[PDB]
């Protein structure tokens, strides 16, 4: 017994065999197996628990996309049957050519522009592609609001507040008065026409935008891996999604927001009306929600007050860029 001290367990070797790349020698690594060669060429093997059709599907849409002219992903690999994946075992596995290149650091400009241009590019390569293949943005806000609402009057009545509980407490003016604004912005016509609009004309996202996916290379752009989250949803979420991730750990500098922004106007024009719904996104107090959630439903771990001591540290800068950026959408 190794309980969570457990190994990723190596895939079966009947499952590498179904494919025709002479592989001698295999170790995890991350999320991923590496498989190598006897010339030391590289491929990265997924374990998965996505449907063979979802599987399908995603396969089909990256082809799509680069008929458009779209390069920005890791290239599958066919077994010796022309499949795109083995099923085995209740798991669906699939194998790409690897890419070399480094997680993006989202605290540098240069790799949050080719993060924004990649993604921009993916976005526009696969509009009209399967848009009723599968979104409901503000009630899920709304639902973190109240629940926000209700975890710190549940940390107000403690007989004893620990530093997180206290910390908490002495934000929730400012808490509230984001999330009011954010939700106000969910409510503007002009966001959900963007978002209809977008419904519409389709055009998937990648949702799942953290730097292991996005790899920085070096031909310094960024290619993207692990497409299971991919699905047709508004634009405004891989950019409000990159940026987020991007100013709460640069400290809401806005070259970071900029970068952003340039390249994915730089594939298509944003509109007024995307940037409010960038806005409406980024205004909601996710971190504070994220963490106090994880605090009172789950169990406390230091962690958490580690998280909300930066947000607190952060919070001033954070009201300046989106005021910042209010101002400018004002004057597009
Ligand atoms: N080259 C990536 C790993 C990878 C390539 N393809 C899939 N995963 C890294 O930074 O480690």
């Amino acid at each position: 017994r190794l309980g969570s001290r457990s190994q990723a367990p190596l895939i079966p070797q009947a499952v590498v065999s179904k494919y025709d790349l002479a592989i001698q020698q295999r170790h995890a690594d991350g999320n991923i197996e590496v498989w190598t060669d006897s010339k030391g060429r590289r491929y990265a093997a997924k374990r998965s628990s996505i449907a063979p059709a979802h599987c399908r599907i995603m396969v089909q849409c990256l082809r799509h996309a680069q008929e458009q002219g779209f390069t920005k992903f890791a290239r599958f690999v066919t077994t010796s049957s022309n499949a795109p994946y083995v099923r085995h075992g209740d798991f669906t596995y699939y194998v790409t050519e690897w890419v070399s290149g480094q997680p993006a650091n989202f605290g540098l400009p240069e790799h949050v522009a080719q993060t924004a241009y990649t993604l921009a590019q993916f976005h526009e390569a696969t509009r009209s592609f399967r848009t009723d293949w599968k979104d409901d943005v503000f009630g899920l806000f709304q639902a973190r609001w109240r629940d926000l609402r209700q975890m710190w009057l549940g940390a107000d009545r403690k007989r004893e507040k620990d530093a997180f509980d206290q910390l908490l407490l002495s934000m929730r003016d400012e808490l509230h008065r984001d999330a009011a604004e954010s939700l106000a912005l969910f409510e503007d016509r002009d966001v959900i026409a963007y978002l209809e609009a977008e419904r519409s004309s389709g055009g998937w996202c990648h949702l799942d935008v953290i730097p292991s996916n996005c790899l920085y290379t070096p031909q310094h752009q960024v290619v993207l891996i692990d497409f299971e989250l991919a699905r047709p949803a508004p634009r405004a979420l891989d950019m409000a999604h990159l940026l987020r991730r991007s100013l709460e750990r640069g400290n809401w500098d806005g070259h970071l927001a900029y970068a952003c922004f340039l390249h994915f106007d730089a594939v298509r024009n944003i509109p007024k009306s995307e940037y409010r719904a960038v806005e409406a996104i980024l205004r909601f107090p996710y971190l504070p929600w994220r963490i106090a959630h994880a605090r009172y439903h789950f169990a406390a771990d230091p962690s958490q007050l580690d998280a909300l001591q930066q947000y607190a540290v952060q919070a001033e800068k954070r009201q300046a860029f989106l005021a910042s950026l209010r101002q400018q959408v004002e004057h597009l």
